């Protein structure tokens, strides 16, 4: 129940932990892949691990269109 | 060939024009819907129309993770 | 349970509805005020109205520091 | 005098330096905590340190609403 | 003294007002042009108009690279 | 042909690699400089290095105005 209109369910297929940030790669419907860069603290708090089923969220104003 | 690593192909299923901004809704693999808000100038220049085959692009640092 | 680390509870003190976007102003702790621009559809779906108690959410990478 | 309408004064209560990025945590009115991830270069240039009195700035189009 | 590392001085050559947002177009050094979409209220508050000399500011995390 | 209206051609004058992110600094027309923080993987994938000619891309909704 958040304003961000793009909510994409997926499964974790990759995780890389940096000093401040962390990279999460999710496989969503149709084989598409979504890549997320978040704080390292969050990775630790949401129990992010390979195989976990999670949801990618994006604000509409952050989505560009390519023709 | 742009750094934004998230590229999701889709078809236009919704279009609403504002004074400065415009809203484009794309249907992607699995019926998921991606909503984008961009400049009105761009819709016009990219010739966005119902049925067009376009692509949604998102920077990794804009993707959040939900548990 | 989302990665975005900034979650600020507040009360709606202002709402302006545009064609594509909408502006929401919330009063949070200490009298601070937060201003949000979201899609008009969201305003309609989350039942946004003056007096409503809601939460402002922000990704860490979108926060700048001013000295 | 910048368009970002959200300006929240606070004191530094956390600082973690990465190779490229850095994390700053500010305590604002009510003990709320704001977390910011910026360039390592900037922390150094703005002389960010525990106890400093700084200000968090956020563009309105980056603030989401949660119900 | 804001952490955002991109500060581009320029002159207003275009200004379009919408209901909630506004579009500002600046001509910057060297023949380049920058386009910004911000809140209508900020435009009104900073007294933006054709001919004004202002600065465009962008967070490093929001700049993409294209090859 | 991406909707992002800001496309600034430039040359790489600085490149710093971190664990998850990377910092690219470009010199653009007219003596201006642009700094970008993107994923380390994209840098590696687009083969970014000192001297390369590339383009910085920014969404209009991410450009702030300072008076
Ligand atoms: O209504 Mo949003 O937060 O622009 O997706
Ligand atoms: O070590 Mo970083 O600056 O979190 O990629
Ligand atoms: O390499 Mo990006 O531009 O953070 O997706
Ligand atoms: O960068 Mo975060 O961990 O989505 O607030
Ligand atoms: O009428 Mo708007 O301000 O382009 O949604
Ligand atoms: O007027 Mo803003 O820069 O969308 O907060
Ligand atoms: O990521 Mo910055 O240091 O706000 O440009
Ligand atoms: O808001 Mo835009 O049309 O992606 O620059
Ligand atoms: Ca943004
Ligand atoms: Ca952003």
């Amino acid at each position: 129940s958040i304003s961000a209109r793009n909510q994409l369910k997926g499964k974790v297929v990759g995780l890389k932990k940096g000093v401040v940030t962390a990279e999460v790669v999710l496989e969503i419907a149709g084989g598409n892949k979504i890549t997320s860069i978040i704080s390292l603290d969050s990775v630790e708090e949401l129990g992010v691990k390979e195989g976990a089923e999670l949801t990618a969220v994006v604000k509409s104003t952050d989505v560009m269109i390519l023709a």
